[PDB]
């Protein structure tokens, strides 16, 4: 079983995998292709665009990983995975789609990673970044693999990036890099908050920068103290910092002792909208990009898709999807920041694949601001039991009758919330996929 020296294989056939492949052929490099699973989604794919490719299916042969130099291994593929374990031991080298990128990109990276809201970030610095006439890419755990970012023309790079990317990059020698937030996730993937925490933190290997989260200790890296460190938060801000400036009740985004725009001139709205719109600043100004040019870029920014996205209003009743809400953080400011708003309660949907997270602290929010929760999905149960008896709790079997039923719970004046503090892969193909489809479902109501 002899291969070339610089042998290499891809192990997972998704999305990311793709990306390999492209980038390994065009370079006319040695590799094969691996999966756990006997019918991986790009295998139609693979089979049709790269029929030369080698591909093997199914259980992880330790030996054929063990001849490779390098694996470059799907973020959604455990590395705990027994092969992948003992390749490592081997010396194979543990790598990934990030890792290579960051191994090869030609021009500075802006790496943002965090529990909640780097996409946004992302998607806002990459706003920002084109308003200052920056030939600029994005992408990454966003969507578009970085891989297919690359290009020698392209000024700077904005990636969002998971924890699970981050597992396998070595050294990501960031421009800036930023952990926007840390609340609990994945924890069907990590034994507790130490590892979560230790992943995401690799984003800071080599980083000539930082943005912290002055409102989250999680996100404070030990080079702070050695490399130009930009903080946000929603307090008044002191020298290299973004805050709110408060004067007679009305605040605005401020740079130091500079104000740079009333809160009231941004679209988006609410403090997490705020900290978004100060860790965007922080980094487009680590990067260069004018003040100027960033706060158009922020006047124009209308936020993304399933992020408390209004869908309807009907008898009196709105409808909001928030389906991005995949952990317990992002639905608690979703209940708080909506609840605040309305004249009226919720009625808030939530369940799917909970990911062993601890549910307890949507009690107390779901007690001040629901008038009744509809629940489906895979940890419907587990919800049900952090919530107890604060509010009624009607349990559904599927999407379309959710939105049915919280529309009758609802009155006049209430919203209905799809916020579901869970991975929507117990049932759908993703979140937007369900987002997609409640507001199908909002509709079709009569
Ligand atoms: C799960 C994950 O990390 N997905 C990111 C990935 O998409 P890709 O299609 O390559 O997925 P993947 O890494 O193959 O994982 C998908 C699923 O396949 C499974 N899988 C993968 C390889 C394999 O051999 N066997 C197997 O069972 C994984 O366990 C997982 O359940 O690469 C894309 C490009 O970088 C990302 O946009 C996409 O992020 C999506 C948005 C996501 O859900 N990310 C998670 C991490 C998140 O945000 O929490
Ligand atoms: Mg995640």
């Amino acid at each position: 079983h002899h291969h070339h020296h610089m042998f290499r294989i891809v192990v997972g056939l998704g999305k990311s995998g793709m990306s390999l492949v492209r980038y390994l052929a065009r370079r006319g490099l040695p590799f094969a292709v691996v999966d756990t699973r006997e019918n991986p989604p790009e295998l139609a794919t693979l089979r049709a665009q790269y029929p030369q490719v080698e591909v093997r299916c199914g259980e992880l042969d330790a030996e054929f990983l063990c001849s490779a130099r390098e694996l470059y291994v799907s973020p959604g593929l455990s590395l705990r995975t027994p092969a992948l374990v003992q390749a490592a031991a081997k010396g194979v080298r543990i790598s990934g789609d990030i890792d290579l990128f960051a191994r090869e990109a030609k021009a500075p990276i802006v790496a943002i990673t965090g529990s909640n809201a780097k996409s946004t970030v992302t998607t806002l610095v990459g706003e920002m970044a084109v308003a200052a006439d920056k030939r600029v890419a994005v992408g990454g755990n966003l969507g578009t693999p970085a891989l297919d970012l690359l290009a020698d023309d392209i000024e700077l790079y904005v990636l969002e990036l998971s924890s699970f990317q981050l597992e396998t990059c070595d050294r990501l020698n960031a421009e800036v890099a930023t952990v926007l937030n840390v609340s609990e996730d994945h924890m069907d993937r990590y034994d507790g908050m130490a590892d979560y925490h230790l992943a995401k933190h690799r984003i800071f290997r080599g980083a000539r920068q930082v943005v912290v989260n002055r409102a989250d200790a999680l996100t404070r890296p030990l080079i702070a103290d050695t490399v130009p460190c930009w903080s946000f938060g929603l307090n008044k801000p002191d020298f290299k910092a973004f805050g709110l400036i408060e004067e007679d009740g009305q605040k605005w985004l401020a740079f130091q002792f500079d104000k740079l725009l009333p809160v009231g001139e941004l679209k988006i709205r609410g403090a997490h909208n705020y900290s978004n719109a100060l860790a965007a600043l922080a980094l487009g100004h680590a990067v260069g990009l004018p003040f100027d040019a960033m706060l158009g870029a922020l006047k124009a920014f209308s936020g993304l898709a399933h992020r408390c996205q209004w869908v309807r209003e009907r008898q009196g009743v709105s409808y909001y999807d928030d389906s991005k809400a995949t952990n317990v953080g992002a639905a608690l400011a979703a209940i708080e920041g909506l609840g605040a708003d309305i004249d009226g309660k919720l009625v808030l949907l939530a369940g799917g694949d909970g990911k062993g997270a601890d549910f307890h602290d949507l009690r107390e929010p779901v007690a001040r601001f629901c008038r009744a929760v509809v629940l489906l999905g895979r940890d419907a149960g587990l919800i049900a039991q952090a919530l107890g008896n604060a509010v009624p709790l009607v349990r559904v079997a599927t999407l379309d009758e959710a939105v049915r039923q919280a529309a009758e719970l609802a009155r006049e004046g209430d919203a209905v919330l799809l916020s579901p503090a869970c991975a929507s892969l117990d049932m759908f193909k993703n979140f937007e996929e369900r987002g997609r489809l409640f507001a199908k479902a909002v509709e079709e109501l009569a």
